[PDB]
Protein backbone atom coordinates (compact mmCIF):
# COMPACT_ATOMS: atom_id res chain seq x y z
CA UNK A 1 0.00 0.00 0.00
CA UNK A 2 2.98 2.23 -0.96
CA UNK A 3 -0.16 4.59 -2.35
CA UNK A 4 -3.59 4.72 -0.46
CA UNK A 5 -6.70 4.00 -2.02
CA UNK A 6 -9.32 6.94 -0.97
CA UNK A 7 -12.77 5.20 -1.88
CA UNK A 8 -14.92 8.37 -0.38
CA UNK A 9 -14.69 12.37 0.23
CA UNK A 10 -14.64 11.80 3.85
CA UNK A 11 -11.18 9.50 3.26
CA UNK A 12 -9.95 12.36 0.98
CA UNK A 13 -10.28 15.18 2.96
CA UNK A 14 -9.00 13.25 6.24
CA UNK A 15 -5.93 12.24 4.19
CA UNK A 16 -5.59 15.43 3.45
CA UNK A 17 -5.73 17.16 6.11
CA UNK A 18 -2.63 15.69 7.84
CA UNK A 19 0.37 18.07 9.17
CA UNK A 20 2.50 16.30 6.02
CA UNK A 21 1.68 16.89 2.64
CA UNK A 22 -0.05 14.71 0.43
CA UNK A 23 0.27 13.62 -3.23
CA UNK A 24 -3.03 12.73 -4.47
CA UNK A 25 -3.44 10.75 -7.93
CA UNK A 26 -6.82 11.17 -9.39
CA UNK A 27 -7.50 8.53 -11.83
CA UNK A 28 -10.79 7.06 -13.97
CA UNK A 29 -9.17 4.62 -14.70
CA UNK A 30 -7.03 2.19 -11.97
CA UNK A 31 -5.39 0.47 -15.15
CA UNK A 32 -3.89 3.13 -17.18
CA UNK A 33 -0.11 3.14 -18.06
CA UNK A 34 0.11 6.39 -16.09
CA UNK A 35 -1.63 4.88 -12.69
CA UNK A 36 0.74 2.31 -12.92
CA UNK A 37 3.85 5.09 -12.89
CA UNK A 38 1.98 6.74 -10.52
CA UNK A 39 2.23 3.69 -7.91
CA UNK A 40 6.27 3.12 -9.30
CA UNK A 41 6.49 6.47 -7.98
CA UNK A 42 4.92 5.99 -4.71
CA UNK A 43 6.79 3.07 -4.00
CA UNK A 44 10.36 4.51 -4.78
CA UNK A 45 9.35 7.52 -2.48
CA UNK A 46 7.12 5.72 -0.03
CA UNK A 47 8.68 6.79 3.16
CA UNK A 48 9.39 10.03 1.82
CA UNK A 49 5.96 11.35 1.20
CA UNK A 50 2.27 10.37 1.87
CA UNK A 51 0.92 8.84 -1.67
CA UNK A 52 -2.56 8.19 -1.81
CA UNK A 53 -5.31 7.78 -5.24
CA UNK A 54 -8.74 8.32 -6.34
CA UNK A 55 -11.11 6.76 -8.50
CA UNK A 56 -14.16 8.75 -7.25
CA UNK A 57 -15.97 10.47 -10.12
CA UNK A 58 -16.67 13.14 -7.61
CA UNK A 59 -12.81 14.07 -6.39
CA UNK A 60 -11.22 13.53 -10.47
CA UNK A 61 -13.72 15.76 -11.90
CA UNK A 62 -13.19 18.52 -9.24
CA UNK A 63 -9.15 17.97 -10.04
CA UNK A 64 -8.34 16.76 -13.33
CA UNK A 65 -10.33 17.54 -16.53
CA UNK A 66 -8.97 14.26 -18.43
CA UNK A 67 -9.89 11.75 -15.68
CA UNK A 68 -5.50 11.78 -15.15
CA UNK A 69 -3.70 14.16 -12.70
CA UNK A 70 -1.65 14.68 -9.67
CA UNK A 71 -2.21 17.44 -6.99
CA UNK A 72 0.22 18.42 -4.43
CA UNK A 73 -2.07 19.39 -1.36
CA UNK A 74 0.41 21.28 1.40
CA UNK A 75 -0.58 21.10 5.00
CA UNK A 76 -3.81 23.49 5.13
CA UNK A 77 -1.63 24.85 8.73
CA UNK A 78 0.98 26.51 6.83
CA UNK A 79 -1.35 27.93 4.24
CA UNK A 80 0.07 31.11 3.81
CA UNK A 81 -0.34 34.58 1.28
CA UNK A 82 3.18 33.61 -0.99
CA UNK A 83 2.48 30.33 -2.74
CA UNK A 84 -1.28 28.10 -2.96
CA UNK A 85 -2.38 25.06 -1.10
CA UNK A 86 -2.56 23.39 -4.45
CA UNK A 87 -0.27 22.47 -6.74
CA UNK A 88 -1.29 20.21 -9.95
CA UNK A 89 0.92 18.29 -12.05
CA UNK A 90 0.84 20.70 -15.33
CA UNK A 91 2.91 17.95 -17.84
CA UNK A 92 0.93 15.86 -19.91
CA UNK A 93 2.54 12.89 -20.01
CA UNK A 94 3.71 11.36 -16.57
CA UNK A 95 6.46 8.84 -15.53
CA UNK A 96 8.00 7.96 -12.12
CA UNK A 97 10.81 9.81 -12.74
CA UNK A 98 9.04 13.09 -13.82
CA UNK A 99 6.64 12.48 -11.15
CA UNK A 100 9.16 12.40 -8.73
CA UNK A 101 10.83 15.64 -10.06
CA UNK A 102 7.64 17.26 -9.73
CA UNK A 103 7.19 16.91 -5.99
CA UNK A 104 11.11 17.51 -5.19
CA UNK A 105 10.63 20.74 -6.84
CA UNK A 106 7.39 21.86 -5.27
CA UNK A 107 6.31 19.91 -2.04
CA UNK A 108 7.80 22.04 0.23
CA UNK A 109 6.95 25.64 -1.23
CA UNK A 110 9.13 28.75 0.02
CA UNK A 111 9.66 28.09 3.41
CA UNK A 112 8.92 24.37 4.54
CA UNK A 113 8.81 23.78 8.51
CA UNK A 114 11.45 21.81 8.39
CA UNK A 115 11.30 18.77 11.25
CA UNK A 116 12.89 15.64 12.43
CA UNK A 117 10.84 13.53 10.14
CA UNK A 118 11.53 15.70 6.29
CA UNK A 119 14.96 17.03 7.78
CA UNK A 120 17.28 14.76 5.09
CA UNK A 121 15.35 16.15 2.00
CA UNK A 122 15.25 19.85 3.13
CA UNK A 123 18.96 19.98 3.86
CA UNK A 124 21.75 19.64 1.46
CA UNK A 125 21.22 22.27 -0.89
CA UNK A 126 22.42 25.60 0.13
CA UNK A 127 19.77 26.25 2.55
CA UNK A 128 18.92 28.95 5.27
CA UNK A 129 17.10 27.91 8.21
CA UNK A 130 15.73 30.36 11.16
CA UNK A 131 15.45 28.62 14.30
CA UNK A 132 12.59 29.85 16.50
CA UNK A 133 9.82 28.74 19.14
CA UNK A 134 8.46 26.56 16.15
CA UNK A 135 5.14 24.08 17.22
CA UNK A 136 1.95 24.21 15.87
CA UNK A 137 0.28 21.94 18.14
CA UNK A 138 1.06 24.70 21.03
CA UNK A 139 2.00 27.86 18.94
CA UNK A 140 0.64 28.37 15.58
CA UNK A 141 0.27 31.42 16.12
CA UNK A 142 3.90 32.84 16.95
CA UNK A 143 4.81 29.43 14.69
CA UNK A 144 3.07 32.03 11.64
CA UNK A 145 3.85 34.91 13.07
CA UNK A 146 7.84 34.73 12.32
CA UNK A 147 7.71 31.92 9.24
CA UNK A 148 5.54 34.88 7.16
CA UNK A 149 8.16 37.46 8.20
CA UNK A 150 10.87 34.87 6.94
CA UNK A 151 9.02 33.95 3.55
CA UNK A 152 8.17 38.37 2.85
CA UNK A 153 11.81 38.50 2.65
CA UNK A 154 12.85 35.18 1.42
CA UNK A 155 10.82 36.11 -1.49
CA UNK A 156 11.91 39.27 -2.38
CA UNK A 157 15.52 37.20 -2.89
CA UNK A 158 13.77 34.32 -4.68
CA UNK A 159 11.50 36.90 -7.12
CA UNK A 160 15.20 38.07 -7.79
CA UNK A 161 17.58 35.79 -9.53
CA UNK A 162 18.66 34.78 -6.29
CA UNK A 163 19.07 31.00 -5.29
CA UNK A 164 18.72 29.78 -2.12
CA UNK A 165 16.50 27.26 -0.05
CA UNK A 166 14.40 28.49 2.83
CA UNK A 167 13.21 26.79 6.29
CA UNK A 168 11.95 27.34 9.43
CA UNK A 169 12.78 25.15 12.31
CA UNK A 170 12.13 24.50 16.35
CA UNK A 171 15.43 25.88 17.60
CA UNK A 172 14.59 23.30 20.46
CA UNK A 173 14.13 20.24 18.61
CA UNK A 174 17.36 21.43 16.66
CA UNK A 175 19.49 22.68 19.34
CA UNK A 176 22.74 20.02 18.41
CA UNK A 177 22.88 21.61 14.74
CA UNK A 178 23.08 25.11 16.52
CA UNK A 179 26.40 24.65 17.66
CA UNK A 180 27.89 24.02 14.22
CA UNK A 181 27.06 27.58 14.27
CA UNK A 182 28.26 29.28 17.16
CA UNK A 183 24.75 29.61 18.33
CA UNK A 184 23.10 28.28 21.60
CA UNK A 185 19.52 27.00 22.06
CA UNK A 186 16.90 29.16 24.01
CA UNK A 187 12.93 29.15 24.57
CA UNK A 188 13.30 33.05 23.34
CA UNK A 189 10.81 33.83 20.50
CA UNK A 190 12.77 35.79 18.28
CA UNK A 191 14.62 34.22 15.62
CA UNK A 192 18.30 33.18 14.91
CA UNK A 193 19.48 32.39 11.65
CA UNK A 194 22.05 30.61 9.52
CA UNK A 195 22.92 29.49 6.12
CA UNK A 196 24.72 26.33 5.23
CA UNK A 197 25.96 26.02 1.82
CA UNK A 198 25.90 22.68 -0.28
CA UNK A 199 29.69 22.82 0.13
CA UNK A 200 29.82 23.33 3.45
CA UNK A 201 30.41 26.96 4.38
CA UNK A 202 28.34 28.70 7.23
CA UNK A 203 26.96 32.00 7.36
CA UNK A 204 25.56 32.85 11.06
CA UNK A 205 23.32 36.22 11.00
CA UNK A 206 24.73 38.74 13.72
CA UNK A 207 22.32 41.42 14.19
CA UNK A 208 19.50 40.57 16.33
CA UNK A 209 16.23 39.30 14.14
CA UNK A 210 13.81 42.76 13.77
CA UNK A 211 10.19 42.21 13.44
CA UNK A 212 10.29 44.10 10.49
CA UNK A 213 12.45 41.49 8.60
CA UNK A 214 15.25 44.06 7.24
CA UNK A 215 18.20 42.35 9.48
CA UNK A 216 16.98 38.79 7.83
CA UNK A 217 16.85 41.18 4.39
CA UNK A 218 20.65 42.79 5.21
CA UNK A 219 21.95 39.46 6.23
CA UNK A 220 20.75 38.12 2.60
CA UNK A 221 21.69 40.83 0.82
CA UNK A 222 25.61 40.37 2.46
CA UNK A 223 25.51 36.85 1.75
CA UNK A 224 24.46 37.21 -2.06
CA UNK A 225 27.12 39.84 -2.42
CA UNK A 226 29.88 37.85 -0.78
CA UNK A 227 30.86 40.63 2.02
CA UNK A 228 30.02 38.18 4.59
CA UNK A 229 32.59 36.83 6.91
CA UNK A 230 31.89 32.51 6.80
CA UNK A 231 32.01 30.94 10.72
CA UNK A 232 34.19 28.86 12.31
Amino acid sequence: PASVPLRTEEEFKKFISDKDASIVGFFDDSFSEAHSEFLKAASNLRDNYRFAHTNVESLVNEYDDNGEGIILFRPSHLTNKFEDKTVAYTEQKMTSGKIKKFIQENIFGICPHMTEDNKDLIQGKDLLIAYYDVDYEKNAKGSNYWRNRVMMVAKKFLDAGHKLNFAVASRKTFSHELSDFGLESTAGEIPVVAIRTAKGEKFVMQEEFSRDGKALERFLQDYFDGNLKRYL
